[PDB]
């Protein structure tokens, strides 16, 4: 049984791991069009801030290690087309230009996504950079110490844009973040959280320009200005972090795709064609808070889907359990985490919700280490089932969001969480901990 896996990033990598422990006998080929196997773009911020010195260590697998396990690794080799009925792919060795056709019994593809670019005048003056992969990581890092870079503009105020803004602010640059949306990180956090984070970023000389549409880049050879409908900003470097496009144009006509380019798959990771499975950023995933399919481009999702594709390789026997969209990040001193439905998600899905927010010290009064914490619990108005939660503090309390992720999956209610058994010891929390306290508030709001 010969299985070909496309892609060495999170989705493709975990498919290879699950093949090794479920089908040790199989002939496994692993293809990567790039030069470097399994670079962790999630670790790029630690490298840009100087926490990690060696860019080549920001990875989780090497071709050498997988070959020791009997996998055939082909780096610098691109799968150019799939011929699904005859079960063949044509591959191109990018160093020699050779093209050959390869047959498979089963094919798992995790083609991923590419950074979205602004197709505007000035489009590629020098020093308009993107943020994905090893080559961009290295170029961004060289700019961090360049004395000619004084002003950097990042377009996009989502997760990746704020990571870039923090990294260049810490390198001593002046940073402006521009976006059409009215709040940074709105996809992850509601207004009472992003108001605090905006103040924190502005204290560290990041200007946030919201509600503005970028119209063109101006400069002579290299960028010098970014002009929006409302303003013109000086820029020595631009980081475009607007979003991501599925890497699927080459699949048009071969596999069924959604209007937005995402690959259609069912709950067993099967595509429209026999024996080809698709995983990761290029697909939709079962979203349990709202019982629907949503594109949630996270490494956690791609890894779980990669293993479930291998579980359903011979028979559709194991439907995907679904996810809650859990995410977490530190922005200067604040560490936040969120899961499930928040205001932007509810708007997009047309879902009605209720919520309580508690802001108080997470340790008892007499303990001098006490610090404020913000917690918001979102629940269904009819059933009072838990639909989401967001938490933030300068203290690290983020592991508590893992309990809310499970509560949503288990369809627990505000009353279940109000009296759930969480430990107490006064160096760590209060007799009713942060989750108990917000659920107790919600029980009062519904009485
Ligand atoms: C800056 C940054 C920070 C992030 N931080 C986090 C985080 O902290 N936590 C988290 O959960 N997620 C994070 N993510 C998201 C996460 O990295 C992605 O969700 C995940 O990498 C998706 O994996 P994938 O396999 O679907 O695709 P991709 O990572 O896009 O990889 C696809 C791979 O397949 C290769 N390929 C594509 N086409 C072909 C082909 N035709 N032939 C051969 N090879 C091909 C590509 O070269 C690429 O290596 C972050 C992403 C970025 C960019």
């Amino acid at each position: 049984m010969k299985v070909i896996v496309l892609g060495s990033s999170h989705g493709g990598y975990e498919a290879v791991e699950e093949l090794l422990n479920l089908h040790p006998d199989a002939e496994i080929q692993w293809y990567e069009k790039g030069d470097f196997i399994s670079f962790l773009s999630s670790g790029m911020q630690l490298y840009l801030e100087g926490k990690v010195k060696d860019v080549n260590s920001v990875r989780y697998m090497t071709g050498e290690k997988m070959e020791s396990r009997g996998v055939n690794v082909f780096s610098n080799t691109e799968i150019t087309a799939i011929q699904p009925k005859e079960h063949q792919v044509t591959v191109k060795d990018l160093v020699s230009g050779e093209e050959r056709v390869e047959n498979y019994d089963k094919l798992i593809i995790s083609p991923g996504a590419v950074p979205f670019e602004l197709d505007i005048p000035g489009k590629d003056l020098d020093n308009i950079y993107l943020m994905r992969g090893r080559q961009w990581a290295i170029k961004l890092k060289q700019k961090t110490v360049d004395p000619e870079v004084n002003n950097v503009v990042v377009i996009g105020s989502g997760y990746i844009g704020i990571e870039a803004a923090e990294a260049f602010a810490k390198a001593g640059k002046k940073v402006t973040v521009i976006d059409i949306l009215d709040r940074p990180l709105g996809v992850y956090l509601d207004k009472e959280f992003t108001d605090v984070l905006t103040e924190e970023m502005e204290a560290n000389n990041i200007t946030i320009a919201t509600g503005e549409t970028v119209e063109r880049y101006e400069g002579d050879g290299r960028v010098q200005k970014v002009v929006t409908d409302k303003n013109a900003y000086d820029a020595d470097l631009v980081v475009v972090a607007v979003g991501v496009r599925p890497n699927t144009a080459w699949l048009k006509g071969t596999l069924e795709l959604h209007p937005n380019g995402l690959i259609k798959t069912d709950e067993y990771m099967r595509t429209s064609e026999p024996d080809v499975f698709a995983v990761g950023d290029a697909t939709l995933i079962k979203y349990n808070p709202a019982d629907t399919e949503v594109n949630i481009a996270l490494a956690t999702n791609a890894r779980k889907q990669g293993r479930f594709a291998v579980k359903n390789l011979e028979e559709p026997v194991k439907p995907f359990p679904g996810v809650q969209g859990s995410s977490g990040l530190a922005v200067f001193d604040y560490k936040f985490a969120s899961t499930g439905i928040n205001e932007v998600m509810a708007q997009k899905l047309g879902k009605e919700t209720k919520a309580v927010t508690v802001v108080e010290d997470y340790l008892m009064d007499f303990n001098p280490d006490k610090q404020k914490a913000w917690f918001k619990l979102v629940y269904d108005p009819e059933t009072t089932q838990i639909l989401g939660a967001q938490l933030m503090s300068k203290a690290d309390l983020t592991a508590n969001i893992n309990a809310i992720s499970l509560a949503i999956q288990a369809k627990m209610t505000i009353e279940d969480l109000a009296y759930a058994d969480f430990f107490f010891q006064p160096a760590f929390d209060k007799p009713w901990n942060i989750i108990n306290t917000a659920a107790l508030e919600a029980v009062k709001q519904e009485r």
